[PDB]
């Protein structure tokens, strides 16, 4: 009724914002001139298919100020240059907040980070770097980018949990089950899960089910040379990565909303991922906490490192 | 210029999520009845006019989640009905973060705050609550409540510091020369700033200038009676509050850019906030840096609370 | 079968036992350097599954314990007793509450096994119970327990931002929420005065008015401040009890509690109330102490356990 | 006078005791119910920390464990895949109360040997194991004493610390933290004691392992020493194996919720590396020197101490 | 025994570096004057004498930091100008650890302190105001203040703990017993003791004993119309302020080593402070212990901000 | 111009202070008989040189107390005991906030800190390792042991940054360019910078300009057997090792000023430093920023320890 229409206008408007910040982006980029591929960071500010703690909702703007901190200079490791808009652009925030507030249902919250994502493919060489929010969204990041490409893509998760609970407390939406929501959907085709140290007999069942393979941390000694030489893509129309920032140890990334001992190192992570050959065609870092942080930001300096390491790999 | 033209279509669509959400708060209240005045919050996540630290950006949806806290109820002291529309609503925030990065100047920016405020006003009958956001934004609210009103306002202004200088360190928009700009525009009549413990020979020369009503924390012995009992706003369109969150002591609220020892504390704040007869037409709640809070968010319970009781008092 | 309430019951017991075994201790001590009326006895209730925010009151009666002892302090009380003197302040230790809990006991006989710790105290004369929580739920089987053992009402002094009169919150009638409802339908207590109130609805409100409770809120307290700075209770009835949530205070204060509600008393505020209330204390209770929600430094424990020195100096006589 | 102080203190003791045993029997008969375990880890908090040289934080530490192995961010399954809500991997009997026994006055000899028969009472419940939450690094003597002479031999000690903890009498206590494993060796209790993590020792320390033939693994070494102590075997031919942690083996960077900040330690994945990887029948462990006043706001310590309490109980449950 | 000339040159050049400043200090106040007295800061890092913690041994630099912090303005409430020799300059600290390591005795130590504040008042129109440090530097400071005017002082001591035992824990230097040697020397003829609220037996005797006046916070609330229009030192050499920032209730200054609940307000000790009619003559600011201190600082800003407030009342 | 002349007596009895100081230690160590080097600790307070924190001006107290903390022993992990003067003595801290407060440059204060340098290798056998202060502070102590042996050392510097930029935002003294004045001056033949991973191009440009050897953190595992098997200082004066504690992940280490995710572990420097054949003639801890420390000081622990460490490997 009046409030269904209230409702699309809302959306409209948020897709709009989205479409001409990415259009400013795009033309920014493609004026300056040989760029293959861009990296354009998507924040998706949402934390309530969090099972434990809401506060990643509030990660992108932290993760953003960190990217950009005084403290640091602006070239990542293999030395790109951040402040060259073919490395990095940035088309903002989804207003996740905004929608739930106007009583949009979560299929449809969904479906609008979908359409977000599509509108940055859709600005060539643009390709999406979500900011999380909580695992929920890599879903519809992930589901949008397969229908855009036209395929199944690859899939590297580094995590301390599968997240591939068939429903974890009555929410598909949950956080625990984005990865059983995308291979479900025929979205991925090989998930590699690195970092996995707390798995029950669901997640290693919906593991078996889905054809993935899962890295624990109990292996990672003789695992470690293979996982530090990682190839991926082949035969499929690209590579998405996923990281939960809890892939490492708390005494690394203690702003989490699940500390779980026994994880990666910040070196472990940048070992695999300079390492990785794969056409990445979109990524996504999650599950910064900001209100489980250090007084002083460590976790915000932890999510924004990887944030440059995987713009120097998405864009060439 | 395809950029310029550009900058507007990013500005067009921030005002039209801003005016869309709106009507869906006017019309819910409108449904509901009986409502002379309905505060409905506003968000302003300005920082970058700050002098010492740019953590209010980051206040809004801070001050959000502690006014629902689950460890709080929903009725304000007084025993108004906060999940009650008719008593507070929300328009969300303004795009401030994303018209910055599409290379948009100040000028343009605070005329976008400006409009944002009137596209509240326009819904009957809502009375902006603006969430800061640094001490920057008050000029650019004050304005567009002075101008859709038709005339001056008076100000109770609660701040350890007075914001008058005339310019400060070179920046006319400067979070320290807010009420300057104010003052010079004839936007206010009657300026009580309260709370006052931070005030230099530039503080003073300016508010005897302006005929501004200092009261210093020095005489609040004496002046809590007058403080406790003040009335305003006669013979004008409406009274303005202003709360920097520094006017209490950093005992009651630690979470801003500048310590001030010798503060107010809260109950002092709901004595005056309480006792003041006022047509209040809006309101402001700025400089809580939750970058600056207790890791327990114990500042961030101090702004949701006094947006509450302002909401209290503005909702007739 | 009912091999498990058999079994469960050899586990209370015991619990019991052990109270009665410290009690006794703690009473030969006193009685042995005569000449006290009263002597203050501290029981812990590690208890925070009653909570409907966080339940870190469990683990408060350790920490206000170490903060009483602490060596940045001296064993005075600002009126000059001597916390050293077991006639001013003994402890019998804790209820083992989680161990309880652990072989499945239900919160009736939960809650029958704290009333019955604080008979154990009261029974081994001249020791008066002041109880370290734990959430506020515990002072029900406190207030009970009191009432039952001196035959009769006691007036109450309760000092809490909130009320805690809702009739069942959500659904658990041992809900911290609702202790003084459970006191009030009991008739453990003649008069109530909730002072520091600044968290109501209409509901807190409309169980005050049907149980006679005097609700005292902060957005009164300059008129109210020389009234409540002069309280005499307990005239015609078995004396008075204190009940101390520590979130009576402003956070300012005390930041150490699951409920952060700006606008309380100040310290000073609380020892004035404290010091000048004219009464036969028989009983109290120090609760909602959240160590997890503290400063670094412990400085809400160093509150409570300042409050639970002045009050041991008020029971003690 | 003064003799029947010590008859008071004895109904104090003996109703703790009591208290104990009838925990232990409700968690005896509810392992034995469910039938086919070999081996039950059930906990025994022992919260003491006055024989501590620095801070006493670790008497609180018990309660802080449990909360954090039932917290909601984690779920109840071990790395390995054991079902921690199953009472055959994982029962408690709760804490023994010292506080209230040290408040009636007893001495430190009379308490550890509370201690030492709170430890039998669990052991004497077939088929559960002890695994004891410290409380300061003392309590390993009374426990491992009380493990040997149950079993009547010696077992095998796995020592995960960063200090050796065998000073004769640090600063006159025999009793002392920093002394226990000196009681364990001078009682027989033990064949081997490796001591894995060392990175704060003196002359004195090494003076002492040589005395008592103690396998001293230094951090300053441990490049060379990983694959030996990612694949140790313990316990052939004697009782079986305890295993006792002190949080600090792990770098601060890990478990900053300690007494004595040593840097240069290991990783928890490291730590979990020897423990999986250990060939040992386990017939009790601790877990010790965990402070919570040191750690941080949101226990990354106790998280810490809660998982090697978990794995353990894995290792310990069959 | 050549340790002796070591000693000897060690405390001289200690001794040298102070005259030193003190000598430029007052050239520059002189230089464009009519001041009749000029603050100077003194800094005593001294802890060993703490019966809990030795923190405040680290206060002084702490305090200095927190005067010129950016967030600050060079203005203290009444309107004197910080930047104004005339109404502060600083002679830098005592190197108390660097005399400790050279073997020397505490009474050696305590002399130096006193010929250092001496060295402040030799250099005209400077008046001294000592920054510890932990209390037992009251005891050489008050000694110097009244051998340098040849008479007896009026002292305000603001603190938790009359600090007035006879030998706390063997040691007559201990903080705790700073006021007994001030009262057995005859420098004090009153001695008000405000914000008491941690004294035993002995402390109300040795009270009694020496004509001491012992504000409890018990009657704080029948005290306060008196202790906010004092009068002291008419007759007398002039009036000397000792602050235990412990004085304050632990809500405002919780970086101190005795959290002692029920203190005074900040606002409540500058009640007491500008309305104190007095020729001040020296001042102290004790017992801020930075380890106790909030991550952000606050107890010293609240340090800082009493030094300040002190040197606009002993300034003319 | 009596100020330049001031400005020499407080140089002068600020180098004087060290002197006899320096005295007492080599003395002692001459006396005990049997040392060919003894490590003295100089602290240089100095933190006006960073670029983003000044935190490391208040390192040097906090080291020495972390250094003597009774939760630690005074023997090294090899066993050299730390209270044997032959082992550690200490001449304390250079006065460099009274330096600069009596309006010193930084050209005459630098030189300070060198003489301050060459005082203690005056005193046979002593040789230096400094505490900063900030990384500034490597140019003045490197510039005076080169000059007092009469010749290049080889250097190992451990860092997150190479600190080799021409002049960092217009200050040569600045911390990012005290590598740039070494190699400048010709003070070092072989500079290798270890667990470098915040570099931009200039940072590579002047390291090739330079002939430095630059180990980056994305090549350590290749590295790790070289890095841990060093010999250094054959056919010149010998070896200097400056620690900036950025050097450690801020897992390990987050008291610094520049969080740089990705770094060594303690157990890495370790390995690094003991294995190291080398005559060290001197070292540094620097850009410890205790104000960015955790409550409990855990940096502080680890700049203790590797300053320990360093003293059992000078001292012999
Ligand atoms: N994304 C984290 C989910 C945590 C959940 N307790 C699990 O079992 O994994
Ligand atoms: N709004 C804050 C202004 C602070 C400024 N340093 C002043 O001197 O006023
Ligand atoms: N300066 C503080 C002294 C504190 C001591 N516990 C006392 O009894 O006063
Ligand atoms: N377990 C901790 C003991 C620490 C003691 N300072 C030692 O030297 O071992
Ligand atoms: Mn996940
Ligand atoms: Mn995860
Ligand atoms: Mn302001
Ligand atoms: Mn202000
Ligand atoms: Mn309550
Ligand atoms: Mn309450
Ligand atoms: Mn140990
Ligand atoms: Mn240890
Ligand atoms: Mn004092
Ligand atoms: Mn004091
Ligand atoms: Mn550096
Ligand atoms: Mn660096
Ligand atoms: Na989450
Ligand atoms: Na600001
Ligand atoms: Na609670
Ligand atoms: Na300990
Ligand atoms: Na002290
Ligand atoms: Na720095």
């Amino acid at each position: 009724s009046s409030i269904e229409k209230g409702q699309n206008r809302v959306i409209d408007a948020s897709l709009t914002l989205i479409r001409e910040r990415a259009k400013l982006k795009g033309e920014l980029v493609r004026l300056l001139g040989g760029a293959k591929a861009s990296t354009s960071l998507l924040g998706v500010p949402l934390g309530h298919n969090s099972s434990f703690l809401q506060g990643p909702a509030f990660a992108p703007p932290r993760i953003r100020e960190a990217i950009w901190c005084g403290s640091t200079n602006s070239a990542t490791e293999e030395g790109k240059e951040l402040k060259d808009p073919r490395v990095l652009t940035d088309v903002g925030d989804v207003p996740v907040q905004e929608i739930r507030d106007c009583g949009v249902d979560d299929d449809r919250l969904m479906n609008v980070i979908s359409e977000s994502v599509k509108l940055v493919m859709e600005e060539e060489p643009l390709r999406p770097l979500v900011l999380g929010g909580d695992h929920s969204i890599s879903y519809p990041v992930v589901r949008a980018v397969s229908e855009k490409l036209g395929g199944p893509v690859d899939i590297l998760h580094l995590d301390a949990h599968p997240d591939i609970y068939d429903c974890f407390e009555g929410n598909k939406y949950s956080h625990a089950s984005s990865f059983a929501r995308i291979m479900e959907g025929g979205y991925a085709r090989r998930l590699l899960q690195v970092g996995i140290r707390s798995i029950n007999q669901e997640g290693r069942e919906q593991g078996k089910r889905f054809g993935v393979e899962q890295y624990e941390m109990r292996t990672f000694s003789k695992d470690r040379p293979m996982l530090e030489n990682l190839k991926l893509g082949e035969g499929v129309k690209g590579v998405y990565i996923s990281i939960d920032v809890d892939c490492l140890d708390p005494a690394f990334a203690p702003g989490v909303s699940h500390i779980e001992p026994g994880g990666l190192s910040f070196r472990d992570v940048l070992n695999i991922l300079h390492n990785l050959q794969a056409d990445v065609v979109g990524a996504d870092v999650v599950e910064f906490n900001p209100q489980r942080d250090t007084v002083d930001g460590m976790t915000a300096m932890v999510a924004a490192k990887l944030v440059r390491e995987l713009a120097a790999k998405i864009s060439k």
